[PDB]
């Protein structure tokens, strides 16, 4: 007898309610419920390579309820991934491959790092997103190369969350009809039955987001969700199947309970669960006849060898673009990467233009553009602010007639930061682009969960934000960041430049362009001072913090260094005249970056920050901050409050971002 | 005075504020004059006289941006904002910031500007008044009755709050919450059909809301009309007002360029010659101030009120003396001793438990003591402990439209509509609301914990699960920059108790204070601490002396959270090794930061090098321990592994403390 569709779904059920019981930890309902849907989509419809992770037209397939991690880890276990019984033997424990909630990079299979609600089904319209670009660009009349589905399965948290609202109003308005949403539908969440607290006619929500929806699937039906997912694969919309299902179905007692979401089953239940189930194995044995039935790795290899002869058949065809296409899926820059990045600095040198660093940061895009045919800008409806685009884009737009996107290397995201920012992750790990999206710096209190998401995964993500202090004026303190710059610091692997002029933001571009972890590109509304630089100043900037200014050789004034960052550096150079002719030699150390120049090794820090010359930090944001780098007995000349609506002159006046104040500050440290 | 001739002079107040400042956000204002007449003429119900009349009516202006609409409104309707004000939009010390702020300016009910935000407190406000209703109206005797109107445009619908708090606001079925939608078919990149192409009409059905789509937006009687047919609703209402953004303008009505720059001189006089406002700039004639003035109705309205309030106290005196009370934000009388007797208690029982279970045990006895005490969860209520035995959970109506009362409030997946509605709530006068989440997912709520430390307010953000401390969820979930990042924000005080007895002091010095507070617990037990009664009183200083040097080498211990117990059994090893370790608990730094020099410097003295402990990101406490200190912490991001594992794996030990200690003093 070959494996019945109920004898697969249960191989699920008992590698997550025993692999719970092992960890005494995780959430056993999600899985046990969503068996029949796993085995729809992935033994019926997922076209995916086991043997390879890495195909790159494999479908691409999303647990945005990612704390239903087990149904993960026993999909990718049974159809053949290189995910052994032991692994999952080890659920939950130090150095496993089987983390409670999925990692992206810890796992093979795994697409996304997911557990924060929403994210992944975000992570997963910025993947359809890319599908459907690198399709529009690359694809040819005679020879197809990109062409797959993304799929999500999501839960009632996921729909609460209010980055669902972003996301799918954002992929129905662009016609990505090749995402595939599987709800579980299961009227059950965290504190009991979902009506109290959320009764929306979900499929009402999502029609008028522009997609199709297939409402009260039998979610316990294999063959019904099959047939709903064919027909989504045949729908001119986005698509969201609700299927109707019970949380721990197949429990012996807990199924629709409120106690199965998150805590194990309890021995006796499992032991009840197995007779009722008729399920006789032993924890983590499964039957021949049941991997048999699950195991992708023959038509996995058919699929990607089809899809190696048809790359080929392009590769004749359009040899130029066939390499164009395996570099950018790859990630990796142009061959002669150095030199044109150095062209890029090179030219903001020559010009030695006074402008505000969101223009020079639109002056670094164009150059960035003209050599990187995979840069994908965008702003969330800031365009014309964060200075985002560039001359020679164009803008991505639903097409007109049919589904699907007109190619396009600039996206309007509409006023959506966290939905755009998780996009932009989806985007990254789809492969194909470089993006980078902007916004206003305070505004990455929306986005936030989504930085830190992109910084634990170290994928390479780039987030934009312009008017970055009070220099930003009148429209006052719900804008002017005060914490952000320093909040932003704080995350683990998530570098953060705040660049003085032309100069420094090209460095801050080109390194972030080139760096494997993500990176906010912080940048003001206001025009900054350009400064002159020697050639081993310029070698200097990108190690994140160097000395701009140095005192003279062999000199007897009381020595001081201001360390400045941002709009701050030109109120340090202006403090350096007036501090000689006040008896004190100051020496100025720029820090665009201080992550990375935490990276730089000790003698080089040491010769920027030399111990037992006293430092007086000055940068418009909170103070505390500085304080790993200017002691106890050193000085800031910052910003600890909320500011004001007047224009930037007066605030910056106002708040003591002045010689006189920074003179005075110097003077209280020298003392 | 026609209603045209007023739409104009809103019209003309702030083409000509914006022009004079050289910014801001004409373009909106224009586009929503006649709104504003239908609305604020025709329906608001308030006092310009008295804006903290207790039953006004409450609105919101979620797309603050258009921030001169709501000045002008405020202004021609007569309340105490003078045309020198207007004058001075956009500068330093003016009673008209570019974005509106509550407490700056008198009729401004909240702080808006960061989009999406003002919709959701708004909910919290509609929440407010229906509990309240629910709570204090009697059959022969009603005091609570008023409406909650927003203004909103596409920014705040596109954003992902507004999913929260209007699915919230449609379950809940808060049918005296009326939308005005300045549906207008632009944002700032241009033609909003390109990125934002919703059938928002049936998004809003679908949230239990009544619709009233398709309104002519500068037509007064039909907006009225709309607005008249909404009071009549079974649901909350949402009123599609279309208009053109700048409408009026000569040449510019409905361009790209009207959102947020002045119009240019130019464009103005046409302006003025299209409209027939003859008058110069901030000159308003005497009939546009007669036909909007509303001192003399708000004076009746208010006169009517205070009527049947008297009528009320003569039936409920008891009940009338706790509505003043907390509409006040006034704590009971005998509120010192309360709050001592739950800290005595705690220190009295002596458990170790974790603080999420600490904190529910005080939310026991905070609760017996208020009864005006509001809690809530985003859906994680028996994990975060917020609720508590004699608790009633706010449920809809079966039948009707409106909510049971209830004072535990399930909020769902929705961190940051929960926050922003709970800034509301506060706003509205009568609760004293909290709300709880994982720490990590404050990052899902962070602007809105911001703009309660901005208009200081005083919401309760509880978070639980705050370290590698939780465990097998693992990196995701556990929150290692968290904790800082909070203490960054101004005004927002942050407390990581190490027990009962800290918890005790945290919530109840969170109940009596003035600005918002993070109130951060662990899931893992922590170890009970024993206080003389010094110690105990100079726990309320956020940070205190727990264990003093022995009258060897000296060293400061500074730990929080739970990490206090690590400190503490170092102290005899650390002995053992000729080191004699004083352990300051800093409960909350924000609190110590506040205290003065003298008692700053007997805590920790100059010249005392420090070690500090804490399971979050190291750097924070260079602001104690200077460049010559150590830390003991964390600086990347935690793993899938059992608590007890993570503490050992990640150096939260003896040892490493030791190492630190040694290395610190070389
Ligand atoms: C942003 C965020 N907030 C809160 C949580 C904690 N949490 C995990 S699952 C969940 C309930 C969602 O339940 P549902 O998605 O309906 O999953 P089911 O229990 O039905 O599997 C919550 C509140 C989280 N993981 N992420
Ligand atoms: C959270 C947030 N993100 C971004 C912005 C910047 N911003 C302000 S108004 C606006 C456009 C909103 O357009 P709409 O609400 O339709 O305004 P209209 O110009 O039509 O009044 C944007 C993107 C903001 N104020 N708040
Ligand atoms: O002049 P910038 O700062 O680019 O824009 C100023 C204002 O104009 C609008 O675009 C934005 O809403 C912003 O508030
Ligand atoms: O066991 P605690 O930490 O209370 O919470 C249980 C965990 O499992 C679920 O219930 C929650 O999502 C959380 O992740
Ligand atoms: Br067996
Ligand atoms: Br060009
Ligand atoms: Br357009
Ligand atoms: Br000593
Ligand atoms: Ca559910
Ligand atoms: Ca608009």
């Amino acid at each position: 007898s070959p494996a019945s569709t109920t004898l697969m779904a249960n191989a699920i059920r008992a590698l997550a309610m025993d692999a719970v019981q092992q960890a005494n930890s995780g959430h056993p309902g999600m899985p046990m419920g969503m068996a029949e849907i796993g085995v729809a989509l992935w033994s019926r419809h997922l076209k995916h390579n086991p043997t390879n992770p890495h195909w790159a037209d494999r479908d691409r397939f999303v647990l945005s309820n990612g704390h239903g991690s087990m149904l993960l880890y026993s999909l990718l276990h049974l159809t053949g991934y290189d995910l052994p019984i032991e692994e999952l033997k080890n659920f939950r424990q130090l150095h496993s491959k089987t983390p409670g909630h999925p990692e992206y990079g810890i796992t093979p299979g795994v697409e996304t790092t997911t557990g924060p609600l929403g994210q992944g089904l975000a992570n997963a319209v910025g993947m359809a997103l890319g599908e459907a670009l690198l399709a529009a660009e690359f694809n040819r009349d005679d020879a197809k190369i990109v062409d797959h589905h993304t799929y999500v399965f999501l839960g009632d948290g996921c729909l609460m969350e209010g980055i669902s609202h972003e996301a799918c109003s954002l992929a129905g308005t662009l016609k990505l009809n090749k995402l595939i949403a599987l709800y579980d539908d299961n009227g059950i969440s965290i504190d009991g039955d979902v009506v109290n607290w959320f009764h929306d006619d979900t499929p009402k929500r999502f029609e008028a987001y522009g997609w199709n929806v297939i409402p009260n699937v039998n979610g316990h039906d294999v063959d019904a969700i099959d047939a709903a997912i064919a027909k989504a694969k045949r729908s001119d919309k986005p698509s969201l199947i609700c299927c109707k299902t019970r949380i721990g179905n197949g429990a012996a007692t807990k199924a629709g309970g409120h106690d199965v979401h998150g805590a194990p089953l309890g021995a006796d239940e499992i032991a009840k669960t197995r007779e009722a189930l008729g399920w006789t194995w032993a924890p983590f044995v499964i039957p021949q006849e049941v991997y048999a039935a699950w195991d992708a790795k023959e038509a996995g290899k058919r699929s990607e060898d089809d899809w190696n002869a048809a790359f080929a058949q392009y590769r004749a065809k359009y040899p130029a673009e066939a390499a164009e296409f395996e570099r950018r899926m790859a990630g990796t820059l142009p061959a002669d990467w150095a030199a044109k990045a150095a062209a890029i600095v090179a030219g903001a040198n020559e010009r030695g233009e006074t402008v505000a660093t969101r223009k020079a940061s639109q002056q670094t895009i164009e150059g960035l553009a003209a050599v990187l045919p995979e840069l994908l800008g965008g702003s969330a409806d800031l365009t014309g602010s964060n200075l985002t685009n560039w001359k020679a884009s164009k803008a991505v737009r639903a097409n007109a007639d049919g589904p699907g996107v007109q190619w396009g290397n600039h996206i309007n995201y509409g006023v959506r930061e966290f939905g755009m920012s998780a996009a932009i992750n989806g985007l990254v790990l789809h492969g194909g682009y470089k993006p980078f999206g902007g916004t206003f710096l305070t505004f990455s209190d929306y986005s936030r969960n989504a930085l830190r998401v992109a910084a634990l995964m170290k994928v390479p993500s780039i987030f934009v934000f312009t008017h970055d202090s009070i220099g930003l004026g009148e429209d006052g303190p719900t804008h002017q960041s005060v914490e952000h710059v320093a909040s932003l610091r704080l995350i683990p692997n998530l570098d953060v430049w705040r660049p003085a002029d032309t100069v420094e933001t090209a460095v801050a571009w080109t390194y972030a362009v080139a760096h494997q972890h993500p990176s906010c590109l912080i940048f003001s509304r206001q025009n900054l001072a350009f400064n002159a630089r020697t050639d081993a100043q310029l070698a200097n900037v990108e190690k994140g913090g160097y000395v701009l200014r140095d005192w003279d050789e062999e000199i007897v004034a009381r020595k001081i260094i201001l360390i400045a960052t941002g709009s701050e550096v030109e109120l340090a150079m202006k403090a350096v005249e007036p501090l000689a002719q006040q008896g004190i030699a100051a020496r100025v150390v720029s820090m665009p970056s201080s992550d990375v120049f935490d990276r730089q090794d000790a003698e080089y820090r040491e010769r920027v920050l030399p111990h037992g010359v006293r430092r007086v930090a000055i940068e418009a944001g909170v103070t505390d901050f500085w304080r790993k780098y200017v002691g106890l007995e050193g000085g800031v000349v910052g910003i600890d409050t909320f500011g004001e609506s007047a224009p930037a002159g007066v605030l910056f006046k106002h708040f003591g971002f002045t010689v006189e104040h920074v003179i005075e500050t110097a003077k209280a440290v020298l003392a």
